[PDB]
DNA sequence: CTATGAGTGGCCCCTGTGGAGAGAAGCCTGTCCTGGA
DNA sequence: GGGGCCACTCATAG
RNA sequence: CAGGACAGGCUUCUCUCCACAGGUUUUAGAGCUAGAAAUAGCAAGUUAAAAUAAGGCUAGUCCGUUAUCAACUUGAAAAAGUGGCACCGAGUCGGUGCU
């Protein structure tokens, strides 16, 4: 007799519930053989358990460490190029000075060369220090003179300014003459009155310079600026002119009364289109006034940059890191002075200690510059004399450094004027340079274009760019070696979606008008009217349909019902009263890229032509595909030939995003067999079938569902894990399928290869049922119907959470695990009891009192980094690594901390002793992630080479993680790492006294009927004596596995000291108990006043001679290996 | 007399921002359709 | 949250 | 009861590519004076170079932290295969009967 049976499952983003019972709600047992070396040949265990794993994570950190390891490439790539390029002259100077750059990181003992890199002697070294104490000097002092410099001088100034060009997000070009605001304010001012004599606006008494740099919004600063203007209003011209001026995005469509809307940001590329078909909507006389306002923005956003004012030259963020330097040094002199005249006893602690938050350590240590101001503010709070000081620690302007972290708003643009002034000067000293001044230029100005990807030879998983030819891709000549527009064809394309029915077909663009027209008449193809003297609703004609698109959709970007109602049936057909059903107020779709083509186009027969139809939809399919102007102008170069100018300009401009979710092929693509006709010829005119797209693609009348059946192809069975991988969710929620299913396929092993009837357990979870279902039947009847032997449920856990709470059947996460078993079986019970009390009620009690429950900690192999990333400093000690192969750490310090691979146990000899005497040990040398190639390849060399000698290969037991070793009075360890343990026992309560503790910690908290409340309250209240029941077993079960004298002795004196609390604080309190009895690493927990530090097993020498234990994924199957004997003399 | 192991307790660990796209999932208003029961 | 490392102290064997 | 397309919104999340600002580490930026030295006073401090997971070959201006993995037999791996049952009890499972 094949025993029924069911099975429960409970997926969580930790654990994974397995339980099985019979058609009485009883839990069998069974004897299960066991190998190994051990006298235990078989052992009796409960079929009920759970497991635990730890929770995946997502790839986030290793794109950002491939996107940081390419921008540290390219980088250097281009020092390299800057390096060629100068490598011919700076030979001709001085042959060395390439090697002494890099070369500087190394001490004194190493180099080459002379440990002085710029000059190799000393004097010329202190000179230049002396001369230019700030690289900042040395550009400043290149811009404005034009004295001969020496070549490393000119060297050191382009690197500097190459290494950290800046960012790039303003296109175009900036003015840094553009930086008065007053001036440029007035300037507007006046070409709005000359254009504007009949509204003039009299801007005197307004302070446009403090406003507009104002650290501000940029509403508030349109609105303190127009509060100043009387007369003028923010949404006037003036006020949009303004709020552009502001970087905002004002709308010019109440100002010119033009139909359509004209919104203006110069932060977007569209401000000279979008300003060049303005001007050719308005009058091209509007030109100086966006002119200035370009200038006026332009100068606030260069105003709020460069602190400077007045001082004059073509460097200024140089003039402003001089000035803040300056600054700096008068500040320090004078608050030495006044340091040492009034509190001479901290000078010590303000200029000397660097471990303090003061100068010092602001300077030499690692104290920031918030912690600094934090640290100074009291004590110039204290003193007199630094009002202005104060100031400017409030400015965040004192004592101010060079490198700081707001560096990150400047614009490349500033670099660029600054290389280009400082070439302009030397260019005629040094020909190669002026030769050369473009490939400067574009190596300063190049970046690599979004949508074309790293630049590989098909090598990498992840690159998609097609080549034009094999030449190594340089900036000079990027443009000529990339097919661009190809390269972001191919970058759109593969992030598309696949057709369903047509998975070998592109889904359409979703602005497509083919798909706007077919949505459109399968929206019209349901629509019915009724009017008097019609006894039943009718549908309409195909002409009908036609007219009705051609009268409204083409039309109207929104039609709705009383529109149509009036538009067609009262005119057109002359139904004075007609009644619509299937649209309720308006149709949903509209003809919207139609609006546009003829607004754009203004051609109405053109885009009434069907032989366009290529043309109009690769035209789509171009504005779609492509965000790149010069692309698309590239490509739209071939239908200039039916458009004037602005026509393609205004081509140029609409864009589209977006996608529909089925193919060209499906609808218009694919014709009948019979009647020719595609989906769409039917929904135009279907005759009396009026059969919608779900009634074409299920009617067997035509060969459209043939072509469905054939095209699909027989797709090779997904795998279980690329399956899962192929589902919408976190990978982590796929781990756990995965396991869960592997958990069912050995469930099912174990019982004899015999089905089971009932499976328990959003799309994930039906696509979770789905491959149950699909891996447990596969066997179809004569019909070809799929013979379902087994039952799929999907419940909710508020159902089975009702459950417990009306049976008094509590769940307390907090006392141990078991709490995922006891779940799945009464999901599994309620399940089966609603599809499907006092046998039952008994049976369950009987259930959850049991002792024995199967929990499994999965084993795994850690990778990851290689160790932490904070660079320590040298020190004498072994446990450093070094950063590279040549750089001892002694010398260097490093890296600290690796992780453990897995461990292995090595039994040998090893010489110990100043004598060098051979012994035989037994001991667990880890594996570092590091080292795990280099092991996997050979572990004989690596062991040799480690000092361990007559290597017993035989006796090599991998070790992953959580590996358990079982030791005295049942006393269990779990293999934390390769020199540390973790808690391996369970502790397992009486069910009487979770019930009791639950009712105690939601004592104030219950929600019940009053007379259930009391009653439990009372219930609490009778049975006090448990408390000291609970702390004897706790203390009993500590003494047997735990062995925490100290922290027992603390916790027992505790207990007897608030042993007069609140029943509900007792209880509070001593469930915190179990952190240092539940599974897995100990954790500090708090105890009423007493914080009790963690307990660590520093110590893996007990279990060198213990009973290793592997283990199924469930448990049921196992092995034991006991050490002892191994690696015996 | 000093090197060597074995525990107690304490202290540490890379951060911030922008631009570009695609998809998925969940909720809501609603209309229509396919399949079986 | 959790493993590594280090200062400190102590017991032990050469 | 399940499934689908559309019209619109809202919200969040995932995945991929291109850039910036730092941080950390070592070296360079003659420390002076009195004192044998311990030490005491004095001066000064803002910056620069290189590296940022060891490295690897397929040598790319590429890849190197996602995912998967109890034990034994076969297989290079993928992958395939390898373990008796019924009854009475329960402090981590125990006992009885058949085979």
């Amino acid at each position: 007799m094949d025993k029924k049976y069911s099975i429960g499952l409970d997926i969580g983003t930790n654990s994974v519930g397995w339980a099985v019972i019979t058609d009485e709600y009883k839990v069998p047992s069974k004897k299960f053989k066991v190998l190994g070396n051990t006298d235990r040949h078989s052992i009796k265990k409960n079929l009920i358990g759970a497991l635990l794993f730890d929770s995946g994570e997502t790839a986030e950190a290793t794109r950002l460490k491939r996107t940081a390891r390419r921008r540290y490439t390219r980088r250097k790539n281009r020092i390299c190029y800057l390096q060629e390029i100068f490598s011919n002259e700076m030979a001709k100077v001085d042959d060395s000075f390439f090697h002494r750059l890099e070369e500087s990181f190394l001490v004194e003992e190493d180099k080459k060369h002379e440990r002085h890199p710029i000059f190799g002697n000393i004097v010329d070294e202190v000179a230049y220090h002396e001369k230019y104490p700030t690289i900042y000097h040395l550009r400043k002092k290149l811009v404005d003179s034009t004295d001969k410099a020496d070549l490393r001088l000119i060297y050191l100034a382009l690197a500097h300014m190459i290494k950290f060009r800046g960012h790039f997000l303003i296109e175009g070009d900036l003015n840094p003459d553009n930086s008065d605001v007053d001036k440029l304010f007035i300037q507007l001012v006046q070409t709005y009155n000359q254009l504007f004599e009949e509204n003039p606006i009299n801007a005197s008494g307004v302070d446009a310079k403090a406003i507009l740099s104002a650290r501000l919004s940029k509403s508030r600063r349109l609105e303190n600026l127009i509060a100043q203007l009387p007369g003028e209003k923010k949404n006037g011209l003036f006020g949009n002119l303004i709020a552009l001026s502001l970087g905002l995005t004002p709308n010019f469509k109440s100002n010119f009364d033009l139909a359509e809307d004209a919104k203006l940001q110069l932060s977007k590329d569209t401000y000279d289109d979008d300003l060049d078909n303005l001007l050719a909507q308005i009058g091209d006389q509007y030109a100086d006034l966006f002119l200035a306002a370009k200038n006026l923005s332009d100068a606030i956003l260069l105003s709020d940059i460069l602190r400077v004012n007045t001082e004059i030259t073509k460097a200024p963020l140089s003039a402003s890191m001089i000035k803040r330097y300056d600054e700096h040094h008068q500040d320090l002199t004078l608050l030495k002075a006044l340091v040492r005249q009034q509190l001479p006893e901290k000078y010590k602690e303000i200029f000397f200690d660097q471990s303090k938050n003061g100068y010092a350590g602001y300077i030499d240590g690692g104290a920031s510059q918030e912690e600094f101001y934090k640290f100074i503010k009291p004590i110039l709070e204290k003193m007199d004399g630094t009002e202005e000081l104060l100031v400017k620690l409030n400015r965040e302007d004192l004592l101010r450094k060079q490198r700081t972290f707001d560096n990150g708003s400047i614009p490349h643009q500033i670099h660029l004027g600054e290389l280009h002034a400082i070439l302009r000067r030397q260019e005629d000293f040094y020909p190669f340079l002026k030769d050369n001044r473009e490939k400067i230029e574009k190596i300063l100005t190049f970046r690599i274009p979004y949508y074309v990807g790293p630049l590989a030879r098909g090598n990498s998983r992840f690159a998609w760019m097609t080549r034009k030819s094999e030449e190594t891709i340089t900036p000079w000549n990027f443009e000529e070696v990339v097919d661009k527009g190809a390269s972001a064809q191919s970058f759109i394309e593969r992030m598309t979606n696949f057709d369903k029915n047509l998975p070998n077909e592109k889904v359409l663009p979703k602005h497509s008008l083919l798909y706007e027209y077919f949505t459109v008449y399968n929206e019209l193809t349901k629509v019915k009217y009724v009017t008097e003297g019609m006894r039943k609703p009718a549908f309409l004609s195909g002409e009908q349909k036609k007219a009705i698109v051609d009268l409204l959709f083409k039309t109207n970007r929104k039609v709705t019902v009383k529109q149509l109602k009036e538009d067609y049936f009262k005119k057109i057909e002359c139904f004075d009263s007609v009644e619509i059903s299937g649209v309720e107020d308006r149709f949903n779709a509209s003809l919207g890229t139609y609006h546009d083509l003829l607004k754009i186009i203004k051609d109405k027969d053109f885009l009434d032509n069907e032989e366009n139809e290529d043309i109009l939809e690769d035209i789509v399919l171009t504005l779609t595909l492509f965000e790149d102007r010069e692309m698309i102008e590239e490509r739209l170069k071939t239908y200039a030939h039916l458009f004037d100018d602005k026509v393609m300009k205004q081509l140029k401009r609409r864009r589209y995003t977006g996608w529909g979710r089925l193919s060209r092929k499906l609808i218009n693509g694919i014709r009948d067999k019979q009647s020719g006709k595609t989906i769409l010829d039917f929904l135009k005119s279907d005759g009396f079938a009026n059969r919608n797209f779900m009634q074409l693609i299920h009617d067997d009348s035509l060969t459209f569902k043939e072509d469905i059946q054939k095209a699909q192809v027989s797709g090779q069975g997904d795998s279980l894990h690329e399956h899962i991988a192929n589902l919408a969710g976190s990978p982590a929620i796929k781990k756990g399928i995965l396991q869960t299913v592997k958990v069912v396929d050995e469930l099912v092993k174990v019982m004899g290869r015999h089905k089971p009837e009932n499976i328990v357990i959003r799309q994930i979870t039906k696509h979770v049922a789905q491959i149950l279902d699909s891996r447990m039947n596969t066997k179809y009847d004569e019909n070809d119907k799929l013979i379902r032997e087994v039952k799929v449920i999907t419940l909710k856990s508020k159902l089975v959470s009702d459950f417990r709470k009306d049976f008094q059947f509590y769940k307390v996460r907090e006392i141990n695990n078991y709490h995922h078993a006891h779940d799945a079986y009464l999901n599994a019970v309620v399940g089966t009891a609603l599809i499907k009390k006092g046998r039952d009620f008994a049976t369950v009690r009987k259930v959850l009192s049991m002792p024995q429950v199967n929990i499994v900690k999965k084993t795994e192999v850690q990778t990851g980094g290689f160790s932490k990333e904070s660079i320590l400093p040298k020190r004498n000690s072994d446990k450093l690594i070094a950063r590279k192969k040549d750089w001892d750490p002694k010398k260097y310090g490093g890296f600290d901390s690796p992780t453990v691979a897995y461990s292995v146990l090595v039994v040998a000899k090893v010489e110990k002793g100043k004598s060098k005497k051979l012994k035989s040990v037994k001991e667990l040398l880890g594996i570092t992630i590091m080292e795990r190639s280099s092991f996997e390849k050979n572990p004989i060399d690596f062991l040799e080479a480690k000092g361990y000698k007559e290597v017993k290969k035989d006796l090599i037991i991998k070790l992953p993680k959580y590996s358990l070793f079982e030791l005295e009075n049942g006393r269990k360890r779990m293999l934390a790492s390769a020199g540390e343990l973790q808690k391996g026992n369970e502790l397992a309560l009486p069910s009487k006294y979770v019930n009791f503790l639950y009712l105690a910690s939601h004592y104030e908290k219950l929600k019940g009927s009053p007379e259930d409340n009391e009653q439990k309250q009372l219930f609490v209240e009778q049975h006090k004596h448990y408390l000291d029941e609970i702390i004897e077993q706790i203390s009993e079960f500590s003494k047997r596995v735990i062995l925490a004298d100290a922290n027992l002795d603390k916790v027992l004196s505790a207990y007897n000291k608030h042993r007069d609390k609140p029943i509900r604080e007792q209880a509070e309190n001593i469930i915190h108990l179990f952190t240092l009895t539940n599974l897995g690493a100990p954790a500090a927990f708090k105890y009423f006043d007493t914080t009790i530090d963690r307990k660590r097993y520093t110590s893996t020498k007990e279990v060198l001679d213990a009973t290793l234990i592997h283990q199924s994924i469930t448990g049921l199957y196992e092995t034991r290996i006991d050490l002892s004997q191994l690696g015996g003399d």
